[PDB]
């Protein structure tokens, strides 16, 4: 089964071909190529007219619903394939109805498409919506609630370790690694809501209240019996270190001038520099010891506290000591204030309210 198709081209040459009744028009360029040859019949204009619109090669023949009765003038120009056939400037034109007036640019650019008559120039939108599915717009449960995402707080401490410059700032604490980013990744990656949802919060620490650290133990000296046998107070207030600590204040070839002319000279301290080079070059140059605190001064002068060991017939308690602190502090005697606190009844007053009396000032 197949179908003569009649095959006319502008040359005014006609002959005839067949194929199928169903072969992209596709073919038909290459079946032209082989039918009338290719000398002249390139592809490029190849337009196959069977009645004026030219029939396209993405369409298979008889779908247009050709007619072998009629003839069909394929076209065979546009010829720009590097180097092919071409026309000299000395010719004649050949367009008496297609005769050319304007002189529309056909290279270059520019925006020649004025609206006709006067009216809405702009063009906003427009007035039709061809639907391309048949059924796009189906359903009706809301899936993907997409009204606006959430930008929320990111960059607040993220750094070149971006939550790892934040895990060394909240795991510092004591707290763990990843233990931590989970913490910082749900309470806010910060120090505020992790720390509080790190342990307090997070299933790591059920109301952990059993941590008191209320000691406060880093600065508590007795300073009541303990100095004796020292090498290095004898020296430091002998012309010893007094050379040391001189000829230091000035030029520190001196030290190891001294260290080992004095220095060196002494076993007393000797069997100590050995071991105590740091210390007791740390008092060469910067001896320790203070004598004014902030205030040393509430009754006169200002005291230190209980000189006397193993000496008086009592200790005073925190419960008496209280009345004689703030009596000593506001000008009161010493061994006056402890016992006459025994006044009437153990108060504050009976004893010290007359003692002021007794003191008055001027009659």
């Amino acid at each position: 089964s197949a179908v003569t198709i009649t095959l006319k081209t502008l040359q005014q040459q006609t002959f005839k071909i067949r194929m199928e009744p169903d072969e992209t028009v596709k073919v038909l360029k290459e079946k032209i190529e082989a039918e009338k040859g290719r000398d002249a019949f390139p592809v490029a204009g190849q337009k196959l007219i069977y009645a004026g619109k030219i029939l396209s090669d993405d369409v298979p023949i008889r779908d247009y619903r050709i007619d072998e009765k009629n003839f069909v003038v394929v076209m065979v120009t546009k010829t720009k394939a590097g180097q092919g056939t071409s026309a000299p400037p000395e010719a004649s034109p050949t367009a008496a109805p297609e005769s050319s007036t304007s002189f529309p640019p056909a290279p270059t650019s520019g925006m020649s498409h004025p609206p006709p008559a006067a009216r809405e120039d702009k063009s906003p939108s427009e007035e039709s919506a061809p639907t391309t599915s048949p059924e796009s717009v189906s359903g009706s449960v809301p899936s993907s609630g997409s009204s606006g995402r959430e930008e929320d707080a990111a960059s607040t401490l993220v750094t070149g370790s971006e939550y790892e410059t934040m895990l060394t700032e909240i795991m510092s604490m004591g707290y763990e690694r990843e233990r931590v980013v989970a913490a910082l990744r749900a309470s806010y990656n910060n120090p505020h809501r992790a720390v509080e949802y790190l342990l307090t919060g997070i299933p790591g620490s059920p109301e952990p209240e059993h941590g008191s650290v209320q000691e406060s133990q880093v600065s508590e000296q007795p300073a009541t019996e303990a100095a004796g046998e020292n090498p290095l107070e004898f020296l430091r207030d002998q012309p010893q270190f007094q050379n040391m600590r001189q000829v230091i204040q000035q030029n520190p070839a001196l030290l190891p001038a001294l260290l080992q002319q004095l220095g060196q000279e002494n076993p007393q301290l000797l069997q100590q520099i050995s071991r105590h080079q740091e210390q007791f070059i740390q008092m060469l140059n910067e001896p320790p010891g203070e004598l004014a605190d902030i205030s040393d001064v509430e009754g006169e002068v200002g005291a230190i506290g209980e000189e006397a060991p193993q000496m008086n017939y009592i200790q005073v308690t925190p419960q008496e000591k209280e009345a004689i602190e703030r009596l000593k502090a506001l000008g009161f005697p010493e061994s006056l204030v402890i016992q006459a606190y025994f006044a009437c009844e153990k108060n504050e007053n009976l004893a010290a309210n007359f003692l002021l009396s007794q003191n008055f000032d001027d009659e």
